[PDB]
Protein backbone atom coordinates (compact mmCIF):
# COMPACT_ATOMS: atom_id res chain seq x y z
CA UNK A 1 0.00 0.00 0.00
CA UNK A 2 3.03 2.41 -0.13
CA UNK A 3 3.19 4.16 -3.24
CA UNK A 4 5.74 3.58 -6.15
CA UNK A 5 7.61 6.40 -7.90
CA UNK A 6 6.78 8.87 -4.87
CA UNK A 7 8.19 9.51 -1.86
CA UNK A 8 6.28 10.62 1.52
CA UNK A 9 8.91 11.54 4.96
CA UNK A 10 7.39 12.26 8.12
CA UNK A 11 9.67 14.17 10.27
CA UNK A 12 8.75 15.80 13.58
CA UNK A 13 8.24 19.55 13.41
CA UNK A 14 11.16 20.59 15.73
CA UNK A 15 13.82 20.20 13.12
CA UNK A 16 14.23 21.32 9.78
CA UNK A 17 11.29 19.74 8.07
CA UNK A 18 11.87 22.99 5.42
CA UNK A 19 15.12 22.08 4.70
CA UNK A 20 13.80 18.45 4.40
CA UNK A 21 11.69 20.21 1.52
CA UNK A 22 14.46 21.99 0.17
CA UNK A 23 16.30 18.59 -0.58
CA UNK A 24 13.09 17.29 -1.72
CA UNK A 25 13.01 20.03 -4.04
CA UNK A 26 16.76 19.39 -5.03
CA UNK A 27 16.01 15.81 -6.24
CA UNK A 28 13.01 16.81 -8.01
CA UNK A 29 15.01 19.47 -10.03
CA UNK A 30 17.42 16.77 -10.71
CA UNK A 31 15.59 13.61 -10.99
CA UNK A 32 11.94 14.65 -11.55
CA UNK A 33 10.65 12.41 -8.55
CA UNK A 34 8.65 14.26 -6.40
CA UNK A 35 9.18 13.83 -2.80
CA UNK A 36 6.40 15.13 0.12
CA UNK A 37 7.24 15.92 3.74
CA UNK A 38 4.81 15.94 6.13
CA UNK A 39 5.15 17.24 9.67
CA UNK A 40 2.01 16.48 12.34
CA UNK A 41 2.38 15.70 15.91
CA UNK A 42 2.58 12.38 17.77
CA UNK A 43 4.72 10.76 14.97
CA UNK A 44 6.17 8.52 17.34
CA UNK A 45 3.02 6.93 18.24
CA UNK A 46 1.75 7.32 14.29
CA UNK A 47 4.25 5.44 12.36
CA UNK A 48 4.46 2.03 14.25
CA UNK A 49 0.50 1.76 14.34
CA UNK A 50 0.51 2.36 10.59
CA UNK A 51 3.71 0.47 9.41
CA UNK A 52 1.95 -2.62 11.20
CA UNK A 53 -0.44 -2.59 8.41
CA UNK A 54 2.06 -1.47 5.55
CA UNK A 55 1.36 1.85 5.08
CA UNK A 56 2.08 5.62 6.34
CA UNK A 57 5.78 7.09 5.41
CA UNK A 58 8.92 6.00 3.52
CA UNK A 59 11.15 7.62 5.86
CA UNK A 60 11.60 8.76 9.26
CA UNK A 61 13.60 10.86 10.97
CA UNK A 62 13.94 10.05 15.15
CA UNK A 63 16.09 8.71 17.75
CA UNK A 64 17.87 5.26 17.10
CA UNK A 65 16.72 3.48 20.25
CA UNK A 66 13.10 2.86 18.99
CA UNK A 67 14.36 2.23 15.96
CA UNK A 68 16.28 -1.02 17.10
CA UNK A 69 12.47 -2.23 18.66
CA UNK A 70 10.96 -1.35 15.43
CA UNK A 71 13.75 -2.99 13.98
CA UNK A 72 12.27 -5.86 15.99
CA UNK A 73 9.02 -5.15 14.74
CA UNK A 74 9.30 -5.49 11.30
CA UNK A 75 8.65 -1.58 11.00
CA UNK A 76 12.32 -0.71 9.47
CA UNK A 77 13.68 -1.94 6.56
CA UNK A 78 16.97 -3.08 6.30
CA UNK A 79 19.45 -0.82 4.67
CA UNK A 80 22.07 -2.12 2.36
CA UNK A 81 24.93 1.24 2.05
CA UNK A 82 28.26 0.53 0.53
CA UNK A 83 31.77 0.62 2.35
CA UNK A 84 32.88 3.51 1.52
CA UNK A 85 29.83 5.60 2.16
CA UNK A 86 30.28 3.82 5.44
CA UNK A 87 33.48 5.90 5.48
CA UNK A 88 31.92 8.52 4.53
CA UNK A 89 30.12 8.87 8.27
CA UNK A 90 31.68 8.11 11.21
CA UNK A 91 30.96 4.48 12.64
CA UNK A 92 30.19 5.09 15.96
CA UNK A 93 27.01 6.53 14.70
CA UNK A 94 26.53 3.75 12.39
CA UNK A 95 26.60 1.62 15.71
CA UNK A 96 23.58 3.52 16.55
CA UNK A 97 21.03 1.70 14.53
CA UNK A 98 22.41 -1.73 15.04
CA UNK A 99 20.09 -4.67 15.63
CA UNK A 100 20.46 -8.52 15.85
CA UNK A 101 23.33 -7.72 13.21
CA UNK A 102 21.67 -6.40 10.46
CA UNK A 103 21.61 -2.46 9.85
CA UNK A 104 18.22 -0.54 9.38
CA UNK A 105 18.73 3.33 9.06
CA UNK A 106 20.91 5.77 8.15
CA UNK A 107 22.56 7.95 10.83
CA UNK A 108 22.24 11.65 10.34
CA UNK A 109 22.46 13.77 13.52
CA UNK A 110 24.60 13.26 16.98
CA UNK A 111 23.36 14.77 20.07
CA UNK A 112 25.62 14.20 23.13
CA UNK A 113 25.50 16.64 26.53
CA UNK A 114 28.32 19.09 26.87
CA UNK A 115 29.52 21.48 29.51
CA UNK A 116 28.25 24.89 29.05
CA UNK A 117 29.84 27.56 31.01
CA UNK A 118 29.96 31.28 31.80
CA UNK A 119 33.81 32.65 29.99
CA UNK A 120 33.70 36.08 32.90
CA UNK A 121 32.95 34.05 36.03
CA UNK A 122 35.57 31.02 34.75
CA UNK A 123 38.35 32.34 32.31
CA UNK A 124 39.77 28.42 32.50
CA UNK A 125 37.51 26.04 32.62
CA UNK A 126 39.45 22.63 34.49
CA UNK A 127 39.36 19.29 33.76
CA UNK A 128 39.01 17.53 36.14
CA UNK A 129 35.54 16.39 38.17
CA UNK A 130 38.07 16.47 41.88
CA UNK A 131 38.99 19.54 40.84
CA UNK A 132 34.74 21.15 41.05
CA UNK A 133 34.35 21.05 44.73
CA UNK A 134 37.68 23.41 45.43
CA UNK A 135 36.55 25.76 43.18
CA UNK A 136 33.25 25.42 44.44
CA UNK A 137 34.71 27.04 47.85
CA UNK A 138 35.58 29.81 45.53
CA UNK A 139 31.86 30.96 44.29
CA UNK A 140 30.44 31.07 47.96
CA UNK A 141 32.97 33.44 47.97
CA UNK A 142 31.35 35.72 45.94
CA UNK A 143 28.03 34.65 46.06
CA UNK A 144 27.48 32.36 43.58
CA UNK A 145 27.36 28.57 42.76
CA UNK A 146 29.67 26.03 40.89
CA UNK A 147 27.35 23.71 39.10
CA UNK A 148 23.57 23.64 39.47
CA UNK A 149 22.11 20.95 36.68
CA UNK A 150 19.15 17.76 37.20
CA UNK A 151 19.40 15.85 39.49
CA UNK A 152 15.85 14.44 39.04
CA UNK A 153 17.23 12.33 35.77
CA UNK A 154 19.76 9.71 35.06
CA UNK A 155 20.38 11.16 31.75
CA UNK A 156 22.24 13.92 33.49
CA UNK A 157 23.89 11.76 36.04
CA UNK A 158 25.09 8.87 33.89
CA UNK A 159 28.57 10.64 31.91
CA UNK A 160 29.73 10.76 35.91
CA UNK A 161 28.94 7.42 37.52
CA UNK A 162 29.17 5.99 34.11
CA UNK A 163 32.76 7.12 33.20
CA UNK A 164 35.02 4.45 35.64
CA UNK A 165 33.41 1.33 35.23
CA UNK A 166 29.46 1.83 34.95
CA UNK A 167 27.51 0.99 31.38
CA UNK A 168 23.65 0.16 31.40
CA UNK A 169 23.78 -2.84 29.43
CA UNK A 170 26.65 -4.76 27.58
CA UNK A 171 26.77 -3.88 23.94
CA UNK A 172 29.12 -6.12 21.50
CA UNK A 173 28.69 -6.97 18.18
CA UNK A 174 25.45 -5.06 17.91
CA UNK A 175 23.48 -6.88 20.43
CA UNK A 176 22.90 -6.04 24.14
CA UNK A 177 23.29 -8.08 26.56
CA UNK A 178 19.87 -8.44 28.77
CA UNK A 179 21.45 -10.27 31.77
CA UNK A 180 24.27 -7.83 32.07
CA UNK A 181 23.25 -4.86 33.32
CA UNK A 182 26.14 -3.04 34.72
CA UNK A 183 25.55 -1.35 37.99
CA UNK A 184 27.21 -3.08 40.46
CA UNK A 185 30.04 -1.95 39.79
CA UNK A 186 32.99 -0.19 41.27
CA UNK A 187 33.50 2.55 38.95
CA UNK A 188 29.36 3.03 39.78
CA UNK A 189 30.44 3.05 43.17
CA UNK A 190 32.99 5.40 43.00
CA UNK A 191 30.62 8.27 40.82
CA UNK A 192 27.97 8.03 43.43
CA UNK A 193 30.11 8.59 46.42
CA UNK A 194 31.57 11.49 44.53
CA UNK A 195 27.85 12.14 44.14
CA UNK A 196 27.58 12.05 47.32
CA UNK A 197 30.23 13.47 48.68
CA UNK A 198 29.02 16.96 46.43
CA UNK A 199 25.71 16.39 47.53
CA UNK A 200 26.69 16.35 51.44
CA UNK A 201 28.96 19.27 51.86
CA UNK A 202 26.05 21.08 49.96
CA UNK A 203 28.28 22.19 46.89
CA UNK A 204 24.81 21.38 45.05
CA UNK A 205 21.05 20.70 46.36
CA UNK A 206 19.30 17.55 45.66
CA UNK A 207 15.83 18.74 44.83
CA UNK A 208 17.22 21.20 42.15
CA UNK A 209 16.28 20.44 38.40
CA UNK A 210 16.42 21.67 34.93
CA UNK A 211 14.28 24.65 35.08
CA UNK A 212 16.02 26.16 38.19
CA UNK A 213 19.27 25.67 37.26
CA UNK A 214 19.06 26.57 33.32
CA UNK A 215 16.96 30.12 34.59
CA UNK A 216 20.14 30.58 37.57
CA UNK A 217 22.65 30.01 34.36
CA UNK A 218 20.67 32.65 32.23
CA UNK A 219 21.07 35.24 35.00
CA UNK A 220 24.31 34.07 35.60
CA UNK A 221 24.81 32.53 38.82
CA UNK A 222 25.52 29.00 38.52
CA UNK A 223 28.52 29.34 36.39
CA UNK A 224 28.54 25.18 34.91
CA UNK A 225 26.03 23.56 33.51
CA UNK A 226 25.67 20.49 31.30
CA UNK A 227 23.32 20.65 28.72
CA UNK A 228 22.15 19.22 25.32
CA UNK A 229 21.45 21.16 22.00
CA UNK A 230 18.23 22.10 22.74
CA UNK A 231 19.14 25.22 25.65
CA UNK A 232 21.59 26.47 23.42
CA UNK A 233 19.27 29.23 21.79
CA UNK A 234 18.11 30.07 25.53
CA UNK A 235 21.59 30.66 26.68
CA UNK A 236 21.47 33.20 23.55
CA UNK A 237 18.65 34.61 25.26
CA UNK A 238 20.72 36.15 28.22
CA UNK A 239 23.31 37.50 26.10
CA UNK A 240 25.83 36.23 28.96
CA UNK A 241 29.41 35.71 26.83
CA UNK A 242 29.52 31.81 27.39
CA UNK A 243 31.44 28.97 25.64
CA UNK A 244 30.69 25.60 25.54
CA UNK A 245 33.63 22.16 25.88
CA UNK A 246 33.88 18.83 26.87
CA UNK A 247 33.08 17.85 30.56
CA UNK A 248 35.75 17.10 32.53
CA UNK A 249 37.37 13.49 32.93
CA UNK A 250 37.27 11.47 36.60
CA UNK A 251 39.54 9.17 37.66
CA UNK A 252 41.50 9.49 33.80
CA UNK A 253 38.58 7.76 33.08
CA UNK A 254 36.49 10.74 30.62
CA UNK A 255 32.89 10.94 31.22
CA UNK A 256 30.01 9.11 29.52
CA UNK A 257 27.25 11.08 28.24
CA UNK A 258 23.97 9.26 26.54
CA UNK A 259 24.72 9.43 22.34
CA UNK A 260 21.24 10.19 20.70
CA UNK A 261 21.27 9.59 17.22
CA UNK A 262 18.28 10.81 15.17
CA UNK A 263 18.34 8.62 12.01
CA UNK A 264 16.39 7.92 9.31
CA UNK A 265 14.82 4.59 9.15
CA UNK A 266 13.08 3.09 5.85
CA UNK A 267 9.76 1.38 6.06
CA UNK A 268 9.87 -2.70 5.92
CA UNK A 269 7.08 -2.47 3.86
CA UNK A 270 8.31 -0.07 1.11
CA UNK A 271 8.76 -1.08 -2.20
CA UNK A 272 10.48 2.00 -2.64
CA UNK A 273 14.22 0.78 -1.11
CA UNK A 274 16.59 1.97 -3.98
CA UNK A 275 14.97 5.22 -4.63
CA UNK A 276 15.12 6.56 -0.73
CA UNK A 277 18.43 4.84 -0.57
CA UNK A 278 19.86 7.46 -3.21
CA UNK A 279 18.01 10.11 -1.32
CA UNK A 280 19.14 9.39 1.68
CA UNK A 281 22.94 8.53 0.20
CA UNK A 282 23.91 10.93 -2.44
CA UNK A 283 21.17 14.21 -1.14
CA UNK A 284 20.75 14.12 2.33
CA UNK A 285 24.01 12.69 4.13
CA UNK A 286 26.20 15.26 1.81
CA UNK A 287 27.60 18.61 2.44
CA UNK A 288 24.71 20.13 0.71
CA UNK A 289 21.81 18.63 2.38
CA UNK A 290 22.49 18.83 5.78
CA UNK A 291 23.90 22.28 5.01
CA UNK A 292 19.99 22.89 3.66
CA UNK A 293 18.35 21.30 6.46
CA UNK A 294 20.38 22.92 9.16
CA UNK A 295 19.99 26.68 7.62
CA UNK A 296 16.44 26.17 9.23
CA UNK A 297 16.92 24.31 12.01
CA UNK A 298 20.38 22.99 13.05
CA UNK A 299 21.75 19.28 13.96
CA UNK A 300 24.91 20.06 15.99
CA UNK A 301 26.84 17.10 15.65
CA UNK A 302 26.23 14.91 12.10
CA UNK A 303 27.38 11.44 11.11
CA UNK A 304 28.81 12.53 7.81
CA UNK A 305 32.49 13.26 8.17
CA UNK A 306 32.98 16.10 5.77
CA UNK A 307 30.00 18.15 7.22
CA UNK A 308 31.62 17.45 10.58
CA UNK A 309 34.51 19.64 8.89
CA UNK A 310 32.60 22.30 8.55
CA UNK A 311 30.57 22.64 11.45
CA UNK A 312 33.76 22.36 13.41
CA UNK A 313 34.42 25.47 13.58
CA UNK A 314 31.67 26.06 16.48
CA UNK A 315 33.25 24.72 19.59
CA UNK A 316 30.07 23.88 20.70
CA UNK A 317 29.29 21.36 17.81
CA UNK A 318 33.42 20.03 18.53
CA UNK A 319 32.14 19.84 22.12
CA UNK A 320 29.26 17.94 21.26
CA UNK A 321 30.96 15.42 18.87
CA UNK A 322 33.81 14.89 21.19
CA UNK A 323 31.10 14.13 24.19
CA UNK A 324 29.47 12.09 21.61
CA UNK A 325 32.14 9.96 20.73
CA UNK A 326 33.53 9.28 23.97
CA UNK A 327 29.36 8.34 25.37
CA UNK A 328 27.81 5.91 25.76
CA UNK A 329 25.23 5.34 22.95
CA UNK A 330 21.62 4.61 23.92
CA UNK A 331 20.11 1.35 24.05
CA UNK A 332 17.42 0.30 21.63
CA UNK A 333 15.94 -2.50 24.05
CA UNK A 334 12.47 -1.80 25.70
CA UNK A 335 14.43 -3.07 29.38
CA UNK A 336 15.70 0.65 29.16
CA UNK A 337 12.49 1.32 30.30
CA UNK A 338 13.04 -0.76 33.78
CA UNK A 339 16.21 1.38 33.68
CA UNK A 340 14.89 4.56 34.03
CA UNK A 341 12.79 3.01 36.68
CA UNK A 342 15.02 1.67 39.01
CA UNK A 343 18.11 3.76 38.56
CA UNK A 344 16.27 6.72 39.08
CA UNK A 345 15.39 5.48 42.05
CA UNK A 346 18.63 4.98 43.11
CA UNK A 347 19.58 8.29 43.13
CA UNK A 348 16.13 9.73 44.95
CA UNK A 349 17.71 6.60 47.53
CA UNK A 350 21.45 8.65 47.46
CA UNK A 351 20.85 12.09 47.45
CA UNK A 352 17.95 12.36 49.93
CA UNK A 353 20.52 9.54 51.99
CA UNK A 354 17.29 6.96 52.47
CA UNK A 355 19.60 4.04 51.47
CA UNK A 356 23.71 4.12 50.72
CA UNK A 357 25.32 4.30 47.79
CA UNK A 358 25.44 0.55 47.59
CA UNK A 359 22.34 -0.18 48.87
CA UNK A 360 20.86 2.47 46.39
CA UNK A 361 22.86 0.68 43.40
CA UNK A 362 21.92 -2.65 44.29
CA UNK A 363 18.41 -2.06 44.70
CA UNK A 364 18.66 -0.48 41.05
CA UNK A 365 20.54 -3.62 39.88
CA UNK A 366 17.58 -6.18 40.29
Amino acid sequence: KIEEGKLVIWINGDKGYNGLAEVGKKFEKDTGIKVTVEHPDKLEEKFPQVAATGDGPDIIFWAHDRFGGYAQSGLLAEITPDKAFQDKLYPFTWDAVRYNGKLIAYPIAVEALSLIYNKDLLPNPPKTWEEIPALDKELKAKGKSALMFNLQEPYFTWPLIAADGGYAFKYENGKYDIKDVGVDNAGAKAGLTFLVDLIKNKHMNADTDYSIAEAAFNKGETAMTINGPWAWSNIDTSKVNYGVTVLPTFKGQPSKPFVGVLSAGINAASPNKELAKEFLENYLLTDEGLEAVNKDKPLGAVALKSYEEELAKDPRIAATMENAQKGEIMPNIPQMSAFWYAVRTAVINAASGRQTVDEALKDAQT
